[PDB]
């Protein structure tokens, strides 16, 4: 009879495959995909100068840190320039990020852009020319993509359109990825800038994730072979009001449970801005959420694994062992919080629960 | 928007404590919400007049089933006219079921109506005066209710129109229930005519529940307060090709996993026209599935739990005892089901976890 | 995703001619069909006690006055109740209405209700057995319904989830309606409470009627066999920013240009709480606006044309003449508004110039 | 309250005015932007080697036609690298254009792209660094922009999501070109393959244009500032049931007035494979069509201007004043039908003094 699929069941397995990869127990992401002008910045706030040497060294230093990551780290997201370059010992970094296990991934989106009508609102743009792109990255040792539309909470945002507009962007990008055997990150950040509370923000994850995955239906998207990357729900940066890592941990875990299906293989959370305990204790209080969670809860972190590597570095070569060490520092412990055994403290420990606490029906 | 919760934390508890009770491990529902106009149906089929009387006695048979039927009914679905029936020691048929542990629910959509421009299909009515009509029924000793809405596979159907329209009801429909302390179950029906195969059934079952969901999620819908009332996914009645129970068991918990999100609280089975045996051994096949299932996979039967007890019976006051038996044992048997412990023996359950070795990526 | 005719040409012809008749040049619609609890308020206003015999004295009032209305009324908008109502000389209210040139049209729909989990919106009831009460009303002398569904100016409303809702249950009410030979008035309210000011109700209208239009194209209505009847486009009653009558009509016919498909036969104008002189200059002045209209411009207006009538009645049936006599006026002016040939009187302005304006807030 | 206006009073104006300028009263557009790969097949029908010389001579070909095609010639559509080459004479070529009374215009999309998941349907790509390329495009001359979607009628096309999506990036296209002072030219062309017949193409057409029209609501497009390029409503290439020029000007002229809302202010059909004659004779019987039409109908060819010339031309510069001649006859042709003044076969008449309104209901 008539029938046009959008995969064959060859095409799903190798996609399910790769997502399994990615986020199999105890490991997570290093998202190290900043784009030539974010890095600057990053390389800026340590008095480094912004050459494409300095850029490969300190991509270098994180890639080639010892084996103690390698349990911890399920994928690695690169920028397209890094993908081609290579470690002191002639290694391309795909290969180096593969010998240590790791799954590599290509950021294929090229900036956010204005929506005219809205009050600074924004959609993300990249399509043109991405299969092809996908086809080469692919023969190029790239598993899975990333693509980020950035959502913000104000008077009057998320708006109608924004929250339509990059729902349905996120979902041409994915099934073009899925078309040329990557696994599509979907990331639809809603940043945690503003004054808002932790219901706010609750509510409209709840709103955009509601969105994005009709959007991944219309568009016949195989949620097998993707991955949601999600801010945590958090209140506002500037929210008067405080919360506790259990209420941030409730209300995390109440909102996926609420919008994504179970048959989406992996969460891997972004950290927005957290410092990177803060990062690790979230995760950690998500996975110990007394609630069921059919998907793996882990990271995708880019500042939570980075920010004391950058700063030990301070763009000396002679720094290059200790900054390794802030990170490594940083993988071991994210990766035990994606399991819900991180004890913020040194690296041992021995209770982890948190009985006599029921009534999750305020969120 | 982002304006005033639709319920408070005490009205969200109430509605997940319904839920939960009616879907509890081993509990299904007992579908006899059947109109006068439907049950005259069955009643003609066994010779009996179309009666008040005679539906009074035929549903005070199924009601007060022995002891026996307590631990495998969770809940009992009843048209109008029963809710205010009484039994013959003068007690409502509410306390009748409350007495032997099922929570009492209601029907009150008030049938399907042809949708202009589309190829027969159609939507369904009832909204009008709702609030009012639930109000009443919760002081009259029901916790949920039920709406079925009616969707057909063809060349053709279902249409995005017909999709989007029933959606929509059912999302109005659970909306004024939850803002009256009543659970409601949302029962979005396909039809398994015509001679469609398995795949396609699974195809449309996954672009119904997806639109569903959303709809649910743009009206605000309480999932935690919800059940899904969903045909199992199998291939048309006139469809040629064979599958295995567990292909259909496959097929159904596959399309759930991409759709139904893990926050509601229970997804309750119609038999859609397959005998009573096949309607157990399915639902004890589709608890059996090795994937993850996040919601209480149970029953909610009219004809897999009625066929043979209303033959049995035959409208002679002397088959009452006989016709119960027949509805106990479906009773007992649907409960074994629904926790994947059904086999023809009976209590004993040594054959389990059959098989194993199986791809997933054919659905 | 074919053609399934929702209509024949025939059927088309006659709801098409229809809807011409009523908004033939220099037409417009007395719109009468204020319910027995809305009714009841004005008569409380003139201390006249709300019984079935005062509804139908005041209602034959209206309908019965001089031949010099016939040229103005193309259509008569009456309630349940009054549909039923004989005159004085025992001829049934839709056969006087017939006799003097004028269209019989029934309001259907059966109030508001509130939308949970908004702030203060609501959507609109009456489908349940629509169709059957069409063919009735169809055959009792109504050729036109009216439904009214009122969304309102605020902050966050409104709501993507108001504007859909109340447009597709519009939708709905129109394909009933046009398969029993009745022509629909959609009315999309959209309150003028508030401080709002023009702009923003230009904006708001815009968004509404685009709504509005899709969802009657999703729901395969036939636009020419239609008539809208929207709010002009005005500042919030409250707004402190004055506007001429020429901005007014700018502002209404360039929302309207920029939604209305020129299928459309005709836009007839609610009144919504403005004085009887004001609702006619701003109609006046909008049928003068430069800019192409391709749809005829009227009024079907219950308070601008009741105002002055009801006061010179009083309940007193001494006063009947008087009482008429003020209701002829308004239907003149308004005769001629329609036309762009509306120049003030100046007479009658002891409630022609009194702000009919009324607060909106609870049931 | 701030309505976030996408465009200044100013920002209108110009596009507005250029709007309006390009479908004065008997201009029309020449569609001279085919892009590399197109032209070569148009080159290699007439033996003629595809260099970037033979193109330039092509384009200046058509572009040096003399003066009797100005008041033809609303605007003129360019590929990228006709834009930036120059006549003989070193006048750039939007010069020569607008020496003519012509304005520029500029394609814009970068082709189809397929959509997975469906029946061989598409979506387009183009929009990645479009503001910018816009901002150049304004400052080099051009000030309108053209872009093609495509879809297909067939026995499940255009499906939902096909429509969705073309209608969704039309959208962006358009908003982007306005943000930077260019007017969009959206064209959801909806191809004439396929034996469907009349009333079929009629209702994709109407369906197709809503999605577009609700799309652009959305996206806050300013009508005014844009120009809808539709495909005529013809039956299928290969249907075998025959219409009538009145007819097809009939039904094409239904499917506008049911969506098309006022505010646009020019349609400009595309010719869609039709022949010269038979375009120019569809676009005069749509002129003259009964129906009340508040927007220009106009002309927007590509092949129904070229085909004589570019057979005359045939590839040899010995036969520049040929084919010019061909391409002036088409101009002065469709010139004459956009006014509903064009006779094929006898140039000359003269008549309408009634107008009426009659027809019928089988559209
Ligand atoms: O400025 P660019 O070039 O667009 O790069 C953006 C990129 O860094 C982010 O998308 C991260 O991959 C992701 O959001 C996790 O980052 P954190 O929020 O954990 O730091
Ligand atoms: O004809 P009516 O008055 O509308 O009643 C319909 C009602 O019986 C059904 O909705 C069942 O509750 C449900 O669909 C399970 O039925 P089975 O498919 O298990 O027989
Ligand atoms: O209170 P009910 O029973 O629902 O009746 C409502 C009805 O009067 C209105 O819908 C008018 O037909 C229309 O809005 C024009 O009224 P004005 O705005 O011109 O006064
Ligand atoms: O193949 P490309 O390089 O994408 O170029 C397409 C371009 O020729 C068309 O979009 C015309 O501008 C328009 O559709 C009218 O063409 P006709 O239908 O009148 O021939």
């Amino acid at each position: 009879p008539h029938s046009h699929p959008a995969l064959t069941p060859e095409q799903k397995k190798e996609l399910s495959d790769i997502a399994h990869r990615i986020v199999a127990p105890g490991k997570g992401i290093l998202a190290a995909d900043e784009s030539t002008g974010s890095i600057a910045k990053r390389l800026q706030s340590i008095g480094t100068e912004n050459t494409e040497e300095n850029r490969r060294f300190y991509r270098q230093l994180l890639l080639t840190a010892d084996d103690r990551v390698n349990p911890c780290i399920g994928g690695v997201i690169l920028f397209h320039e890094t993908l081609y370059q290579k470690a002191d010992d002639g290694r391309p970094f795909p290969q180096v990020i593969k010998s240590k296990g790791g799954v590599v991934g290509i950021k294929v989106d090229k900036g956010v852009v204005p929506l005219a009508g809205t009050n600074g609102e924004t959609t993300t743009q990249g399509l043109d020319g991405l299969s092809e792109r996908c086809a080469q990255y692919k023969k190029d040792g790239a598993d899975f993509a990333k693509w980020r539309c950035v959502l913000k909470i104000g008077e009057h945002t998320p708006s109608a359109l924004a929250i339509m507009e990059n729902a349905n962007v996120l979902a041409r990008y994915a099934s073009i990825c899925q078309q040329n055997g990557i696994v599509p990150i979907v990331e639809p950040e809603i940043l945690p800038d503003g004054d808002h509370d932790l219901k706010r923000c609750q509510y409209v994850t709840e709103k955009v994730l509601a969105a994005v995955y009709k959007a991944l239906s219309d568009h016949h998207i195989y949620l097998e072979g993707t991955l949601l990357k999600p801010n945590m729900v958090t209140p506002g940066h500037a929210c008067t009001q405080k919360y506790s890592h259990e209420e941030i941990a409730m209300a995390t875990v109440t909102a996926l449970r609420r919008t994504v299906p179970p048959a989406v293989t992996g969460v891997t959370f972004l950290s927005g801005g957290q410092s990177e305990e803060e990062a690790s204790i979230n995760l950690n209080a998500i996975n110990k959420c007394p609630l069921l969670k059919p998907w793996a809860l882990t990271f995708s972190y880019g500042r939570a694994l980075q920010a004391s590597a950058l700063k030990a570095w301070g763009g000396k070569k002679e720094n290059l062992k200790a900054a390794q060490e802030e990170y490594v520092k940083r993988a071991l412990a994210n990766s035990l919080a994606c399991q819900g055994k991180y004890t913020p403290s040194g690296q041992a420990g021995a209770a982890a629960s948190e009985s006599l606490f029921i009534s999750n029906h305020a969120y």
